[PDB]
């Protein structure tokens, strides 16, 4: 029996005779867009609105719809489902009939099993698979800590914490990519939640007996209890700072004073040959061993520990020697591991979903990753301008303490000359016992309006954190609770806060607007008068009470105006930063507002927020990590992003010594200084070049003068690379407006410039910052080169030497402590400014042309005031460049459009690089044409 048709204004609704899918639906929403929606029910009306998808179908996009046979065939210019009319399984083509994706089956629904909380008779777990067998790369899925960047036969948990942001995206190798519309936590690959270590494998202790491994618990060195244990966890606690399973008391005192170290000695056998995963989760020192050898080295700080992941073959049968130490301090731990997947599933790609009414998904043509992305932007919202500054230099610290203290670092910089926008107030400016009223203890902060006046007085601008989290005795919480929009689950597990003897504290729930009104209001009233520029929104996740398990963090979140806390797990983020957006286009309808918040999820970049991988560690490993998580975040659709320069939480090795604590790198035990300073050499050399630069932390303090001083390489190495970033200002606003009008990504993962070299798909130590810069950040302690592959189909340029090299191999990059190696792309055309302390003093600035020769370029510098709304309406210019390498002719075109406060007339000069030149980042100085510039085209011919 065929499926019944029928034809809508959007496309086409099937009727499914046999299964648990009753109704396939196909909506037309682009060009390149299908809404793909597969119902185990009659009625879609059962499905939520959107919080992702801000986009309805389209009525101005034709599409044609066939049916012959077994077959339906819906299709607009550029894409072509084909949907089979015995399954209902849907096959999408591009205009040119090559098969993109292809559904492997019509989906598998099963019963919720993660969510604490009474769940819905039409609510299920989801599962859909598509083209088994492919040999395709997968990218982007958010920001993830596992350095992953070709995801392709790998597992990926979409949840949401302090480290990981969830962006359910997929970008493929192919011209497709999707939007996976689900709220609740997601899993690419295997659709199963990682395993205790003894679920699918055998164990045997360290004498060779089967049952558990062997634990050893010590007292500083002293060895106080051994025995066996089939699951050794000590991964969350289940109320307060009560662990769910405590120690023995043999060693819980030790525990709670950081002499405990524990081992864990046995052999792991696998029962299925194949591809297994193993996910180390810890905080305290960490180290694991396989066969003798060791595979996880890390470390965090106690409270905020995270999964540290390896796939290995195993054969079925075998036995492995497993070896762990690990000293706690005060951390969690637990082992965990995922046996392979059946035989035709390991190839595949797979999402799953622990709750939803129906299969839900966006099908994304595009001939470019670019293209791609641009689909993104279409359904979940454009990414709204930043104002120029959010592109600056940004200082932060946990915590300035004071307006004074606020005033004097900024004015240290200003001082000495180092370029910087932006300063950030931390928590804690309230009095002690009123969380969430937003007034300011008169005796740090006297008067917040004098603040704000002094950093603007400086040329710079100031954000200020705000969490979602109030105390029960705040009239503001009083305000938010009497319309039942407080989380009080919280106050009755009496989870107290670290302030002090402890606070009763809950969390707002910000799934309806009258919620995130009430909130932005609070905020408006008692911060906003102040004129502060940018709101800080940490702890969205949310992260109510930490380490909890995941399933007490869901049902905290219950109820909420959405259901469940299960059911938006991983969606806080986007409702809680439209409100305060929202709020502030409200208030001043000519003012670009600002966000950085800690967590994301489709659709947050409409909100003017950019979102940052949270505490992250001051570790070599954590720094290399952010790499593959900047990028994923970047194919996700999201690209205003960034980290803690530095790392949030060092060593205590580090945070004091024999001097106390440690403001200065001055107290520093002597032998920590020179990882310090090198580790934060190498770290803002990294951020210099992500789309926000951002220092920040915990003590040390890391502005640069605290870090070393003055006149020594590290001091002036920080500094130059701060330069660098406002010298290319007009290079990087130039990706900023084009994040807007061209749904442009400013950090890129290799794939979106050479899609069609293999190689270059994998790597997660590399990327293109915006179309002209291969960034290699230096992630290991002393190195001074490290291994570049220069991807193929161009030819590239030693930034710092102009030496020129072909494309397609891999070289040993110079890398001294005082340099990141850096390469540009031959036929870049890079625009820079002058030296500037921030970034207004650059608005029409003198521009200097740098063409890097041996192929054609194209690169059109937009500029526009940087801090209205004005752009939305037109205002903003494009001076165009196009480089001819046949002719060596560099055209400067007519300037496109204008706007308030722009120059009608511009000095431009232009050079050409086609190898080794002494002036390669002598800006000032170097050899260049010069031309008065008004807005008529101009040819400026490279020099024979
Ligand atoms: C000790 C255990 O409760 C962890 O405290 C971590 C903590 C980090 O502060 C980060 C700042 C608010 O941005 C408080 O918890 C923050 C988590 C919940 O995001 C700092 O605790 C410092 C000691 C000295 O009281
Ligand atoms: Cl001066
Ligand atoms: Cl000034
Ligand atoms: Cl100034
Ligand atoms: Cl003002
Ligand atoms: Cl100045
Ligand atoms: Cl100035
Ligand atoms: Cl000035
Ligand atoms: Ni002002
Ligand atoms: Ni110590
Ligand atoms: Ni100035």
């Amino acid at each position: 029996a065929l499926a019944q048709v029928e034809r809508t204004a959007e496309g086409v609704v099937l009727t499914l005779p046999e299964g648990t899918v009753k109704k396939l639906r196909l909506q037309v929403m682009g060009e390149r867009i299908i809404r793909v929606t597969a119902l185990p029910g009659t009625d879609f009306g059962i499905v939520p609105e959107s919080i992702q998808v801000v986009a309805k179908p389209a009525t101005n996009v034709p599409f044609s719809v066939d049916q012959a046979g077994e077959k339906l065939v819906l299709k607009t210019s550029q894409v072509s489902a084909e949907v089979s009319l015995l399954d209902g399984t849907v096959s999408f083509r591009d205009a040119k009939g090559n098969v993109l994706l292809q559904e492997e089956n019509r989906g598998t629904f099963s019963p919720v099993i993660h969510d604490p909380d009474p769940v819905d008779a039409d609510s299920y777990a989801l599962r859909q698979e598509f083209n088994r067998g492919s040999d395709e790369g997968f990218f982007g899925l958010g920001q993830h800590q596992n350095g992953q960047v070709n995801y392709a036969g790998e597992n990926v948990e979409l949840t949401t914490y302090n480290l990981v942001i969830s962006i359910p995206f997929l970008v493929s190798s192919r011209n497709y990519g999707l939007l996976w519309d689900n709220n609740s936590i997601t899993r690419f690959g295997d659709p199963r939640e990682a395993q205790p270590l003894n679920q699918s494998l055998k164990l045997y202790d360290a004498e060779g007996k089967e049952g558990g491994l062997t634990v050893r618990y010590f007292v500083g060195d002293e060895l106080k209890l051994t025995r066996v244990e089939a699951d050794f966890n000590h991964q969350f606690y289940k109320q307060g700072n009560e662990l769910e399973n405590p120690f023995p008391e043999e060693v819980a005192g030790a525990y709670k004073n950081n002499t405990l170290r524990i081992e864990l000695e046995g052999s792991i056998e696998a029962q299925a040959t194949g591809k297994h995963q193993f996910k180390m989760y810890n905080s305290g020192y960490a180290q694991l061993s396989l066969d003798g050898e060791v595979v996880l080295d890390r470390w965090r700080m106690n409270w905020n520990p995270w999964y540290h992941n390896f796939y290995r073959e195993l054969n079925a049968g075998d036995k492995h020697k497993l070896k762990v130490s690990w000293k706690p301090d005060g951390g969690f731990f637990h082992l965990r591991h995922l046996d392979p997947l059946p035989a035709n599933e390991q190839h595949e790609l797979s999402l799953a979903s622990e709750t939803g009414k129906a299969i839900d998904y966006y099908f994304v043509a595009g001939d470019t990753k670019d293209d791609i992305i641009s689909g993104y932007r279409q359904l979940t919202g454009k990414s709204v301008m930043l104002p120029k500054w959010a592109y600056g230099f940004w200082q932060s610290r946990e915590r300035y303490k004071s307006s004074d203290e606020i005033i004097q670092n900024l004015k240290e910089y200003r001082d000495r000359k180092i370029p910087i926008d932006n300063i950030v107030l931390d928590w804690s400016y309230w009095p002690e016992d009123a969380w969430g009223s937003h007034d300011f203890d008169k005796q740090f902060f006297p008067d917040p309006k004098a603040l704000v006046d002094k950093v603007h007085a400086m040329n710079a601008q100031i954000m200020i954190s705000v969490w979602p989290k109030f105390y029960p005795t705040t009239d503001n919480y009083k305000e938010l609770n009497a319309k039942g929009f407080m989380f009080n689950r919280n106050l009755d597990e009496k989870n107290l806060d670290w302030i002090g003897k402890g606070y009763l504290n809950a969390f707002y729930d910000p799934f309806s607007p009258e919620a995130t009104a009430i909130f932005w209001k609070q905020i408006r009233d008692k911060i906003n008068v102040h004129g502060f520029d940018a709101w800080w929104l940490d702890a969205v996740e949310p992260d109510i009470h930490s380490n909890l398990t995941f399933e007490k963090r869901k049902w905290l979140m219950t109820p909420n105006a959405r259901g469940n806390g299960a059911e938006i797990f991983n969606a806080y983020a986007v409702p809680h930063a439209e409100g305060v957006y929202q709020g502030e286009l409200a208030t001043d309808g000519d003012k670009r507002s600002f966000i950085l918040t800690r967590s994301g999820f489709g659709g947050i970049q409409r909100t003017g927020s950019a979102i940052w991988s949270g505490d992250i560690v001051s570790r070599w490993s954590d720094m290399k990590d952010q790499i593959a998580a900047g990028i994923g975040t970047n194919l996700a659709g999201v690209t205003n992003w960034t980290f803690d320069i530095g790392g949030f939480t060092p060593e205590d090795r580090f945070r004091h010594g024999k001097k106390g604590f440690v403001g200065s790198w001055t107290a520093l035990d002597a032998e920590q200084v020179d990882e310090w300073q090198e580790l934060n050499t190498r770290w803002y050399q990294f951020g210099a070049f992500v789309p926000l630069y951002r220092s920040h932390g915990q003590n040390p303090y890391r502005e640069i003068f605290n870090i070393a001083d003055e006149g020594t390489e590290v001091y002036n190495a920080m500094v130059w690379y701060t330069k660098l970033r406002y010298y290319l200002m007009p290079y990087i606003y130039t990706l900023g407006g084009d994040t807007y009008h061209k749904d442009g990504t400013i950090m890129r993962g290799l794939v979106m410039d050479f899609p069609n070299d293999r190689k270059a798909w994998d790597i997660n130590t590399q990327y293109m910052f915006g179309p002209a810069f291969l960034v290699n950040p230096v992630y290991e302690y002393k190195a001074r080169s490290r291994d570049v592959y220069l991807p193929a189909g161009s030819d590239w340029y030693n930034f710092y030497t102009g030496e020129k090299l072909a494309g397609g191999q891999t070289i040993t990059a110079d890398a001294p402590l005082a340099r990141v190696p850096l390469f540009v792309k031959a036929g870049a055309i890079v625009p820079t400014g002058p030296l500037i302390q921030h970034v207004d003093e650059g608005l029409n600035s003198p521009l200097l042309i740098t063409v890097y020769t041996g192929a054609n370029g194209s690169f059109d510098i937009y500029e526009d005031d940087g801090r209205s709304l004005k752009y939305q309406q037109g205002e903003w210019s494009r001076i165009p460049l196009s480089y001819d390498d046949v002719t060596g002719t560099l055209i400067i075109g007519d300037r496109v459009g204008s706007f308030t406060g722009m120059a009608d007339e511009r000095n431009i000069r232009v050079r050409f690089i086609a190898g080794p030149t002494a002036d390669a980042t002598n800006f000032d100085k170097a050899a260049a044409e010069a031309v008065t510039y008004t807005g008529k085209s101009v040819s400026i011919k490279r020099p024979r």
